[PDB]
Order: structure tokens, then sequence, then C-alpha cells
């Protein structure tokens, strides 16, 4: 019933501590529909803070202590209730240890106390896949939340490459990206980056790029100069370049912006001028997703959806994700929207929004 | 929520005592699936017969004092839980109010005093529905119980030419025959030929055949000769000629057939005639799937299923009903089995049957 976990059988592709990565199997033979979803957890972009991180929330840095089965939730649900239209799928959880967004493809240095290797994570994944069952599929969709939303940007265009490079063409490779899509913008009011909490979107990742050798969807790069590949983390300059189909779930004031923004949200009074900051944060938010075909942004104050058992709770303009997902699936193969952004200024103006 | 009755407007078609037919119907603009089920309720056969039909089972006849809505169960049902793949098609319920196993294809006659219509009332409501989205679809299953059963393997290749012929030849056309899979046998002991309960299978469709001035599948009318058109409403007679695939599921031990078999079990001990009478029974029923490619026929006495909220409890040779039909549909399209057939000698020698 639950997804059983599987340890990766090529040494060289590690967990930040070197022990070996891994991904969780619920195998679903009638289904020819794969959900390889990306977990999140922010990064880390310095040794220091890698040290701390790995003294506080080991299991982001290594499998030492992952459990044998995982249940499944939200979308990863092989409950129909749970998940109505993809509860069948063969679904596969891949646990986020690599700390460096999904963006690494570099063996470890000697020079470093960890290995950065996210890319190369869910390389490896894909083709043990093959072998079980994959080969036979018709729809590969990545999908991952927040830093695992981030990387299904970075990373669906390589693995529909490699798809198609080790011999499987038909399969149809696309991403769901959920709460992956931020700003580089200005901090309400500054702090100097010392960690991912003061550290203002621009900076975190161009120290965290440098960090982990990070690698940036060939599209991308080329649109940027040497050194500026950065940019391509922030999905408003990596998308417009994708060939794969995305769909991008995002809440319009996603807590984790506000966070590296040093907006903290919490039902008290606000003044003024933060007002202003964040009702122009969803203006932007919304800016950005105008000529994103399949959307689904909700004005609310939140932080993931896609895994989260009240994931079908949720609904902008009269429809459910579950549905939004389920049009887009049919648009790619009347009364069935894909592009669904919500317009009023400030959170919880969509009365549907996770309380 | 609920599925909505529409009369028909062609005036021309009519349940027996001349009120209009209809349908209810509840659209799902985001499927390309429809789900038309013909309701069972065995037949009459004679004026006299038709009459008592009349006076104590009313809506069997007349759609007088049919309800504005009915609730979907089973494979009609809109709820995940209840129909896990097929929960958002376009499901439409077919009242049966014609007493002729759906076979009936002329106007009353003046020497008449009821119309039996049943051919005509499933091409009228065809019709109608192309205005209403049919139009648009990628499958229509014509499914059915009982009476309702036996109507799909006696029209699903009249709704595929008419389809065709009206200029949709993209719609796949396929049938779901649910406890309409009956044998021509002997009565284990002799009753008189006088109503339905004691008329054996043969005589009953003798006469009620040309009484309804009924119609069978031309494919079938051809293999026997003038007059004898009877054997077509026999599944394992009808089933060789059809070019619709269709699913046929069948408990082995029918409580129908049993009922015009003339034996009642009703958990008592029997006697060896009757052990060897039954067994022998469901020995036939087998031997007639031997061909069959799409089955599920489990070792119970039982009446009917698809409509049952119930019906996804049943499993034969550890697969369900749903699966088994999700598995046949993507057949039409390895470890999706579709031909599901007991091989045990007893009703409930399943341990999954119906309590
Ligand atoms: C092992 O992983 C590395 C990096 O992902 C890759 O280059 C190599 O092809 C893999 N080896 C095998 C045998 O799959
Ligand atoms: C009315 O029903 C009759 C019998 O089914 C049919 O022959 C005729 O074509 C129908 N008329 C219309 C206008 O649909
Ligand atoms: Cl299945
Ligand atoms: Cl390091
Ligand atoms: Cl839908
Ligand atoms: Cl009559
Ligand atoms: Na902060
Ligand atoms: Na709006
Ligand atoms: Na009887
Ligand atoms: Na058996």
């Amino acid at each position: 019933e639950d997804l059983r976990l599987h340890l990766l059988l090529n040494t060289s592709v590690t967990c930040n501590d070197g022990s070996p990565a891994g991904y969780y199997l619920k195998e679903s033979r009638g289904s020819r529909r794969w959900l390889l979803f990306l977990e999140g957890g922010w990064y880390c972009f310095n040794r220091e803070n890698c040290d701390s991180r790995y003294d506080t929330m080991r299991r982001l840095m290594s499998s030492r202590d992952w459990p044998r089965t995982r249940t499944g939730t939200g979308i990863l649900s092989s409950q129909p209730e749970e998940n109505p239209y993809w509860w069948n799928a063969n679904m596969v959880f891949i646990p986020y240890c690599s700390s460096d967004v999904w963006s690494g493809a570099s063996s470890k240095s000697e020079k470093n106390e960890y290995a950065f290797m996210g890319a190369l994570i869910i390389q490896e994944v894909v083709r043990e896949l093959l072998g079980r069952g994959l080969s036979g599929a018709k729809v590969l969709l990545l999908a991952g939340s927040a830093a695992g939303g981030t990387g299904v940007l970075l990373n669906v265009d390589r693995v529909a490459e490699q798809l198609e490079k080790l011999g499987y063409p038909a399969i149809q490779v696309r991403g769901l990206a959920d709460s992956g899509w931020f700003l580089d913008n200005k901090q309400y009011r500054h702090t100097d980056c010392v960690d991912t909490i003061t550290c203002a979107p621009t900076e975190a990742i161009r120290r965290g790029i440098r960090y982990w050798n990070g690698v940036v969807p060939e599209r991308c790069r080329r649109q940027f100069q040497e050194g500026e590949e950065w940019n391509c983390f922030f999905g408003y300059k990596v998308y417009p370049t994708l060939r794969s189909p995305v769909f991008v779930v995002q809440w319009l004031f996603d807590e984790a912006q506000l966070t590296v923004d040093n907006v903290h949200l919490t039902g008290q009074p606000v003044q003024e001028g933060l007002r202003l900051y964040i009702q122009n944060l969803g203006r932007e938010l919304r800016h950005t997703l105008k000529d994103v075909p399949a959307s689904f942004a909700p004005a609310c104050l939140s932080h993931e959806i896609i895994i989260r058992s009240h994931w079908t709770d949720v609904q902008v303009k009269g429809t459910s994700l579950p549905r939004a997902l389920h049009c887009w699936d049919r648009s790619l193969h009347k009364g069935c929207p894909v592009h669904l952004v919500d317009s009023c200024p400030w959170p919880h103006c969509n009365p549907s929004c996770p309380t």
C-alpha cells in the first residue's frame, strides 16, 4: 500500500554526506502514468550553514535514517477520494538530500565536506526506473514542491532529453512545479545575508550556485552572460525557454517568498508601507504568470500544496487543482480550464484558502 | 449532483401506455466518456400479463410518476470512491418502460393496448444526446443490467451503425452486459408457462418476440431460420456475431435464471438431483464464456451488479470488476486481466460473494 524505499545502485551518486541517495516507489501495473515527485526543504549555501543543517535536519543531507516505507499523500495518494483523476499512477517520491535545489551535477571535490548531486540523483532514479516499468510509460510527470518545484524547472528538459537519448522517445515528459516560482525581488527591509532566513533571493542563489557547482538548463543558460546563471533559478526567467510542458502551481503570497523578503504576516494589523509591498508582490507574481498557459495561482498565504491531503479543497474561479491538471493533460493529448490565476489583492481574498 | 430527467421530444416513441419515454442525464464536460445504462425489470409476453404488470409495476410501463432526478449508483456514480476509474463520465440512465427486453421497433398497432418500442427508445435517446455533448464523445459504453443486459446484446451493433450513419464514426461504441446472459435450458421441474415466473426461457421468448414484434441483430438473425429469431435473445448465440466489443458480467448462478428454471436456493439442504442440476448449470455457463475475451463471472448466487453501490467489493482470481473494466478499455485502445471466470462448483465457493 505504501511506497517502498530503494537505495540507488550507482555508488557515485549520493546524498550530501555520501550515503546512498534513493527513491520510494509504488508500482501500478495497470497504468502507464508515472508521477516522479521531488521533495523540497530549502538549501544551504556555504559549509557553516550546511554544517548546521546537518546537525538539525540530517534527513535532508543523509539517507542513514530514512524509513523503509512512506504513505503517498495528495497527488501521490492511491486513494480515489484523495486523488480523483490520478490515484492509479505509478508513484515515486524522491527524497531531497542534496541541499542544492536539485542543481548539483558534479562528484564531490576533495576540498568539500559535502557532495551536491541533486541533478544526478534525478538522472540515476530515471535510469533505475526504466528497469521497473517506466520503459512502458505514456506520461512521466516530474512534479515537485518548494525547492522541488524549482528543481522541476531546472531538470524537466534534462529528463526529456535523457529518455530520448536512452531510446524511449514515446514517453511524454512533462512538469508540475508547485511553490517553486519565486521573484528575485528586494526585501521589504534589509537583513545581511548570513543564512537562508536572512539572505535575499538573488544573493542566496548567487552564492549557492557557486558553492554547489549547480547547473541550469542549457536553453536558459544561453540567455544570460557567463557567471549570471543564477537567473535561471527564477521561474519567470527559465520558463519561457522550456521545451517540455510545465504546469505552474503558485500561491500568490508564498510563505517562503515572504520569509526571504523579511515579511511575517500573522494576522496582525500592518502599516501602509507593508500593505503596499505585499499588494505589489501579488501583482508582480500575477504579471509573471500572464503568459504561462497552464497555471493555478490562488490568492492565499501558504506554501506547498500537491502532496497535502487537502489539495482537493482550494478552488480558483470555480475549479479545483486536480481538475485543472486533468484539463491540462487532456489539452496536451471546452468547459475545462487550465489557466486559473486570482486577481484579488490580499491573501485570503479567495474564500477557499487553507486555514 | 443527480441525473436529471428529460422526456423524449419525438412523440412517436413512447412507453407501453403511450406516455413519453425518456432518460436521465448528468453531464460531465471534462470527459469524453459516455455511459448509457439500460434498466432491467423482466418483461410481459401477453396482454393479460402486461395488464397485471400495469396494475402492480406501473413504473415499468409508464413515465407518469417518474421522479425528476435520480442519484447515480455503482458505475453511474460520480463519486471516486464508488466508481474509481469512471466517476467522471457523462452518465445516462434510460428507464425501462417497454416490457420487451428492449427489442420492440414498431409503432403500436390499433389491435394492441400497449406499444413496445424499446429499440426505438434507445435510438431516440442517442439522437437527442448528440445535441447534448455526445457528438464529442470518444467512447460510448452501452451498459445494462438483467433485461437491460440482454438489451445491450440486442442493440449495441444497431447503436454503432446509427452513429456512423449520422456522421460520427470516431465515437467508439462498446457494450457492457450485466446479468443478461441466459441459458435456453430445461427447467429442473416443469411448470406450465402462464407468467414470467413459471415460463421456461425458450417459451417465454418465443411468445414474447411475437407479441412485441421484437427485432434482433441482423448478424444473428441470419444464422437462424425464419421464425427462429428467439435464439438471438440468448447471449451465447448472439455474441459470436457481434461487431462491437462487449464485456460480459454474469453471476454463474443467476437468481433470474434459477427462477425460470424453477429452482429456489435459500440456504436449505438440497437433494442430490437438484445439486447435480445446479452444478451442471454453472458448468454450462462457464462453457459459454470460454471464448468471450472480456468477462467477469463469479461463482455466486445473485442478480445484477453494475449499478449496485457495492459493485467494487467482489473479486475473481484477485481482481475487481471496475479494474477488469479498466483493463478491457486499455486493451481496446501486462498485469491487467480481462477474462475472469470462476471454476469452482457451487454458489459462494468464491469468498467475496455479496451476502
Ligand atoms: C552513474 O552515475 C553517473 C552520474 O550520474 C553517470 O554519469 C554514470 O553514467 C552512471 N553509471 C551507470 C552505470 O549508470
Ligand atoms: C422519431 O422516431 C422514429 C422511430 O424511432 C424515427 O424513425 C424518426 O426518424 C424519429 N424522428 C425524428 C425527427 O427524429
Ligand atoms: Cl489497474
Ligand atoms: Cl562543503
Ligand atoms: Cl473534469
Ligand atoms: Cl397489447
Ligand atoms: Na527573512
Ligand atoms: Na479574479
Ligand atoms: Na419459476
Ligand atoms: Na478457478
